[PDB]
């Protein structure tokens, strides 16, 4: 009864069966079918042997198209006749043409409206795309409908950016340049997005708030809800996603200015003119959106499984991933949920033979992730006192695969050593690495840019259910999945993401026929939970935080040093931050020595508490500026792309575009304030590792 | 080596000697003499046997009169001749007439100015005094100088209230009605305030922020400071305190309206007319303030002593009280500091004979309390991560006596049982209770209004150094001192509070000749620290929180029920709060049973952690509305009187004066929101006591 027993019990064939089972019908959040699936998971986790399995439910703001009043976009002529209409649905894939309750493509939480106007093409609608438009090109988006390609960044940032540019609507589309890999066929004959395929997804800017109506507090039965007008993160202009057949029709007539350069051109046979409006012959034609989706408070269900710890039941290691899908969820999330299901089954096998982990393991099937991480966030809001005093670690478990090339891990520095050690003990599933370790294949395919013989591990970003646990509550967090080769494959994400084409057959035929990558990811995720819940000394190495803190301090200082004159004028020094990082390095080194030298369970637990509370020490209870739920001072989601992690985010945002600020004294004053906050927090975290008295 | 050994080692004669030692010269915060005293305490605590004794220093905003440009108030005539001037200093007491560096009476943090105008008398300048003036009497304070009597509430609230009434200055004075007990002589021949006596004190409204320039973060060497204009809690109009000889001169000529009733009349031979301005003959005369005090960033020093725990060194029991004084500090704070000094000495005696407490005891000599709890707050800001994960309890130790009648205890419900049990084991020092317990004399003199055979224990308010530990960080806190009989003695505080007359001789001659009340208070405070640091199971009874939560829920519901029609219209229910309190009662009862039945140190420490984190569970990281540093949902300082505790403060303030709000729907909506927050927090705190897995 050790890790090897746990790992060996995991079967690829079981993960295949579960994936099939979870993907036959849609499981949209707030729907009866997803509630049925919740009850099924609850039943099976009980059967599998967990001590308790409960549903935790909340009533949250969700968004759905109107069934009798479909969303669509038109080209209208001067008479007002709609001469072109975008599709009302994606052509269903082979054998699914009769499946009901496929939600049609829509942008969740769009307000209703029917705006009419001239089109401006804004590339990926990134901060720098708008800078280029407004500052360099002198194009005004005010009162225009913007059309943007999907890709590069989170769609909610695109919508925010369009809105602050004064757009009156946004059209999102999938360009083949970003969603069609050269030499691969469209679904069903390959893994590419067809011209009628469309990516669903919410366009909120929640910044960690969870349910838009109840920021800070669980959306329970007696919750007081904000009015819609005061809700968090809702867009103020209508938005709708389309495919590249329909996008071609909308782009082909575009006039005004040429694209500023080739990074603005996708792969369609159109000029990619920025606009505004259409070329001469069609200059009186306009674009009209028709959006009728409604926001509604709807009940959602998390499944929470508990396997009580034998020695420290008041210490919680959490494995959590979501269950709700846009349609069938073939990759997102069921390729993760099937992996969790088999992990539970394996732990349960051991439990039935009399074993218990040292610490409590909690297993979560979250609801409403697709609508803003709502299930994980409301539950963490409800249980925040328990999680901040008892939470050892959170391992996420959304999609197990986004490619078939190599491992991807994003995690706190505290888990680097755990991940290196675990992967050295696992077999690579890769062709040409038979009998080699996962560590070897991973390091070869994804080398660290700093360190020879080490793999690359990214910072945690967001756009997934670890966000409340890591950036709000400061619980050490990690995620892992198989991924594509980004060096040779330039497209954004996997092509069929959040489309009807993301099915069981997508995975079984193209991504992972033998379910070996799924099994590899079950071993990584399950292996991590096993070590975290069972190792006598928590498997965190504080010295790895010291190394990255120095790298981040160098980075942020380099950004500021682009403005040497202002640093002189305003006396901007990074000395305090570097001093704090030096102290952290020295104190962590001494703590590591002590952790090596000590039969005494109090000294042990005292030291496990120092390891556990070290991630927690990076939390500032005041939050980051205007983002009260992003409280971690080292890591926040990028203010320009929610998916990307930013380091020293407080100083980063204070420096961003600082040369354009009206009051340089005020702006540089705020840079110095953020330096102070960062240096203080680093020193305060270091001091939690000092001898306690 | 048990509690009795600790208690027996404490000597009245030692406390007398220390008090004498600490009171020969002024120890104003930020002055060289208070730094010298800090170094002396540090030396002696080392000598006494503590493991480490450090100074923790900060650079904070302090306020001092200008030595070459004195503050004073005048009656001016139409020509501009100053026909009456208030005193420049209090007549020094016998034998101190040559002591230098007595700070003259001033209101710390007053801005500079020389406003001229007509006087309005506003009674105690309470919220209801201003309501009576503006609403009932129709008197407009806009552009007037207000004169208010000291007493009833914290002076900072008076100044806030005057400022929001549009006053252009405030004069504070001590009325004999509030500071002269019938049949007792003025200092030096009794304990009464003489006509030339004046009460110093800050007039900030910090709401827990600490140093006005650095809210949230310690005022360390690299701190970024706000500009003065953005500082927290500074008054916007000049303020100055005077004695009743000078007040008589300012009040005797007052015209306009009569006092509305006898609760507006003090004891001087004047009419107590509200004004504005003077009676006919003198109607062209005006009042002129001259205030030249300056705010300056000044270094302050805390002394921090550590006695490392033998078994749980990472658990902290804190005994802390301040060292800075307005002048000699005969009562405030040295009657407390001398008691702490003897407590340290006694613990050190045991330590030298080989004993250690189970948990770590930290001893603190705080600086700058008189200027806004600045020393305790900056240090707690620096060490917040350590205190919130390790802080068992905080026992305050400011003035040991404010009378000679009976015990006064204000503390969390979690300490009620500890206090009842301890006091049953201590001898009463009271005449007529020889050979009886302190519990017996206390209960007889100060009976609980709810429960026969029990003593009254007040809620913690504020205006002292526990505020950061309790209302910000949620560490279980308590205070205890000897006090007066409030039933028969109607004056505010003790008469010589914050005056030059508060000397060693005041205490030795009038308050506590034999130092027996001092010794009794050393036993209560030291006994509490001893039990908290040494009991195997933390000496907190969660069921006492359940009883008070019900009492507070009844109270707040009764307040709301004054508005039955609005409760109908807006569907205002307290059901959720009562349900939460019921659940708390049931879960706490079950936790208490478990705490009775368990050789297992993990189960023990797990359960000690649940006891320790139970106060912490009442903290809301979002704070109370517009008061981010008051985070405890059950207790906050009254928004009308910082000294007084308020229960369910969020709901209380939402209901206060609600009948006067312009938008009843909005106001009742916020009542319901606060009900939700309170019910949720109570339920969440209850759930920390549930079985952990
Ligand atoms: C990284 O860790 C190191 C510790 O190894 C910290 O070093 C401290 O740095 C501060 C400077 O920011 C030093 O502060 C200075 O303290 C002097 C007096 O300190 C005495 O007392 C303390 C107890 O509190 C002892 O520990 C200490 O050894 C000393 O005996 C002051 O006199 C200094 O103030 C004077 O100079 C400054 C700067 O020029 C002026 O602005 C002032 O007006 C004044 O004249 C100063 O405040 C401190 O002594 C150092 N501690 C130790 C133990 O060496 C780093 O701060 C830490 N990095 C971060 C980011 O925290
Ligand atoms: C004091 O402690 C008690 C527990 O002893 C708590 O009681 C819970 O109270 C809520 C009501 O606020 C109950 O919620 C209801 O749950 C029903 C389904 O719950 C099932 O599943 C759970 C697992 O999550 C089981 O524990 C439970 O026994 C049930 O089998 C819902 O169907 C109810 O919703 C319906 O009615 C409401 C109200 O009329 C409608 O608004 C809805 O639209 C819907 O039709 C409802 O949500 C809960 O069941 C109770 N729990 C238990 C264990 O009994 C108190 O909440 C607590 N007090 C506070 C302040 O927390
Ligand atoms: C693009 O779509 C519009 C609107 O059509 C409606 O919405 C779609 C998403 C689908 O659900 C459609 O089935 C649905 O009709 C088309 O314009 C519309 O055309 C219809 C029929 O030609 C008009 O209906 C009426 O017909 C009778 C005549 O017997 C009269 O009583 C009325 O006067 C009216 O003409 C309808 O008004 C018109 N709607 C709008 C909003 O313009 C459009 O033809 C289509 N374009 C294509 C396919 O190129
Ligand atoms: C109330 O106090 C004022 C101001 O007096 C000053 O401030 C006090 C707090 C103390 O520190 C005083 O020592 C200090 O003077 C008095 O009015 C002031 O009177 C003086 C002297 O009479 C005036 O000084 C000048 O004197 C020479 C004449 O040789 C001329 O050069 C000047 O023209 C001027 O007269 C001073 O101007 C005047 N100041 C003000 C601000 O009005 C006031 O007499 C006193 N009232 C009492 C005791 O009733
Ligand atoms: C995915 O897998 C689950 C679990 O294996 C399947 O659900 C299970 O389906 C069986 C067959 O429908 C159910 O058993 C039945 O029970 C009813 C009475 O309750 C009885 O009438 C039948 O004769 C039969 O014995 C079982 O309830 C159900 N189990 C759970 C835990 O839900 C599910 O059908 C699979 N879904 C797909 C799409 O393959
Ligand atoms: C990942 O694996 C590495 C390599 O095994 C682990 O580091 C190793 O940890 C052991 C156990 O703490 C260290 O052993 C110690 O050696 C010293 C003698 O120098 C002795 O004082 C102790 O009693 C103990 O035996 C070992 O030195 C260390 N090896 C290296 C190369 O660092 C690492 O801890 C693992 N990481 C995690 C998170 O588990
Ligand atoms: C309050 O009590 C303290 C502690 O007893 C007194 O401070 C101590 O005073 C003595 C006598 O001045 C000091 O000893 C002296 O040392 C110097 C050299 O350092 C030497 O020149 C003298 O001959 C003498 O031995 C001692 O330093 C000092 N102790 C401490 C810890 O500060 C203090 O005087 C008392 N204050 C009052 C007002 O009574
Ligand atoms: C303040 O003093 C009271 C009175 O001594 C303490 O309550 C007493 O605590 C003891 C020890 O936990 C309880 O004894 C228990 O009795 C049951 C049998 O019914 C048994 O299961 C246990 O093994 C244990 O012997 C005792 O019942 C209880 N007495 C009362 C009247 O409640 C109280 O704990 C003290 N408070 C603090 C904070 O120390
Ligand atoms: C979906 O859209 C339809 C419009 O075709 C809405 O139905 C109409 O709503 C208006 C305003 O409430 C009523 O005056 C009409 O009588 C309704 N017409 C019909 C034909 O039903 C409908 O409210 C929307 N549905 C949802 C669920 O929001
Ligand atoms: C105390 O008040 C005096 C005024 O009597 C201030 O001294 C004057 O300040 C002004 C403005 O800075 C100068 O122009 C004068 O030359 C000063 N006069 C004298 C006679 O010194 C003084 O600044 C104040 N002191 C403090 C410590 O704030
Ligand atoms: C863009 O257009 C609007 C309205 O037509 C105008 O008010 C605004 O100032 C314009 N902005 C720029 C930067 O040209
Ligand atoms: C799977 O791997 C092969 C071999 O490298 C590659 O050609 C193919 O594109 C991969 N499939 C997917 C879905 O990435
Ligand atoms: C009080 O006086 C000021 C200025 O003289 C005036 O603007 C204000 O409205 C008055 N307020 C009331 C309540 O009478
Ligand atoms: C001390 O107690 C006596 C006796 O009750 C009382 O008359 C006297 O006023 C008290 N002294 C003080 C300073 O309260
Ligand atoms: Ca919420
Ligand atoms: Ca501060
Ligand atoms: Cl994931
Ligand atoms: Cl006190
Ligand atoms: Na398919
Ligand atoms: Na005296
Ligand atoms: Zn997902
Ligand atoms: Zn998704
Ligand atoms: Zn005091
Ligand atoms: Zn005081």
């Amino acid at each position: 009864h050790n890790m090897k027993a746990f790992l060996d019990e995991l079967k690829a064939e079981n993960i295949k069966k579960f994936l099939y089972n979870f993907t036959q019908i849609p499981h949209l959040a707030g729907t009866e079918q997803n509630f049925q699936l919740a009850k099924q998971i609850q039943s099976q986790w009980k059967e599998f042997g967990l001590d308790s399995v409960e549903l935790a439910h909340y009533d949250v703001l969700l968004s759905y198209p109107n069934k009798t009043h479909p969303n669509y976009i038109s080209i209208i002529n001067e008479d007002g006749n709609e001469i072109f209409n975008t599709s009302l649905f994606e052509p269903p894939p082979p054998g699914y043409e009769n499946v009901s309750d496929i939600v049609p493509p829509f942008s969740a939480f769009s307000p209703q409206g029917m705006p009419e106007g001239d089109l401006v093409y804004v590339n990926y609608a990134r901060t720098e795309d708008f800078f280029k438009l407004e500052r360099d090109m002198k194009i005004n988006c005010s009162g225009k409908i913007v059309i943007a390609r999907y890709g590069k960044v989170f769609r909610g940032n695109k919508v925010k950016n369009a809105q602050l540019a004064g757009a009156k609507g946004v059209i999102l589309y999938s360009d083949p340049a970003d969603y069609f890999a050269p030499g691969v066929k469209s679904y069903p004959d390959g893994w590419n997005l067809p011209g009628g395929g469309v990516q669903r997804g919410n366009i909120l800017n929640l910044n960690g708030a969870g349910d838009p109506l109840t920021p800070g507090y669980p959306a329970n039965e007696y919750a007081y809800r904000r009015g819609i007008a005061e809700a968090v993160g809702l867009p103020s202009i209508p938005v709708h996603p389309i495919g590249y057949y329909d996008a071609q029709k909308l782009l082909e007539k575009m006039g005004g200015s040429a694209p500023p350069d080739s990074s603005w051109r996708g792969s369609l046979k159109v000029p990619y003119n920025v606009g505004p409006g259409f070329t001469g012959n069609f200059s009186t034609q306009k674009v009209k959106m028709h959006i009728h989706s409604t926001n509604e408070v709807t009940r959602i269900y998390n499944v929470i499984g508990t396997l009580r710890g034998a020695v420290e039941p008041d210490r919680y290691v959490i494995l959590g991933g979501h269950r709700d899908s846009w349609v069938f969820g073939g990759i997102d999330p069921q390729s993760g949920a099937a992996v969790v299901h088999e992990i539970v089954r394996s732990f349960g096998t051991l439990k039935k033979e009399g074993w218990r982990p040292r610490r409590t393991i909690l297993f979560a099937s979250w609801d409403a992730e697709e609508f803003g991480l709502l299930g994980s966030t409301e539950w963490a809001e409800e249980n925040s006192r328990l999680l901040q005093e008892r939470g050892v670690a959170y391992i996420n478990a959304d999609s197990s695969i986004e490619g078939n090339y190599t491992l991807r891990v994003d995690c706190t520095p505290l888990m680097y050593s755990l991940v290196h050690n675990l992967t050295k003990e696992l077999k690579s599933p890769d062709e040409g690495f038979e009998g080699k370790s996962l560590y070897e294949s991973w390091t070869k395919k994804s080398p660290s840019p700093e360190f020879s013989g080490m793999p690359r591990i990214s910072k945690l970003g967001s756009g997934n259910d670890f966000e409340v646990f890591f950036q709000r509550l400061g619980i050490a967090s990690g995620r892992a999945r198989y991924t594509k080769n980004w060096e040779t494959n330039k497209f954004s994400g996997y092509p069929l993401y959040h489309s009807v084409y993301e099915t069981y057959e997508l995975v079984e035929k193209f991504y992972d026929p033998m379910f070996k990558y799924h099994l590899t990811v079950a071993q990584v995720r399950g292996g991590m939970v096993f070590e975290l819940a069972n190792s006598i000394v928590l498997p965190f190495d504080c010295r790895d935080y010291a190394v990255v803190l120095r790298k981040y301090a160098d980075k942020i200082y380099s950004i500021s040093m682009k403005h040497p004159q202002e640093m002189k004028t305003y006396s901007v020094s990074f000395d305090s931050l570097f001093s704090a990082v030096k102290n952290f390095t020295e104190i962590a080194s001494k703590f590591s020595e002590r952790l090596q030298d000590f039969s005494n369970p109090i000294v042990l637990r005292m030291m496990n508490d120092q390891l556990m509370f070290l991630e927690r020490a990076f939390i500032d209870p005041l939050g980051l500026p205007d983002r009260p739920f992003y409280r971690h001072v080292i890591y926040a989601p990028s203010s320009h792309n929610k998916y990307a992690g930013e380091s020293f985010p407080g100083i980063y945002d204070a420096l961003f575009d600082i040369e354009s600020k009206v009051d340089p004294s005020k702006a540089w004053g705020e840079v110095k304030r953020q330096i102070y906050v960062a240096a203080f927090t680093v020193q305060a975290a270091a001091e939690t590792l000092s001898e306690v008295a």
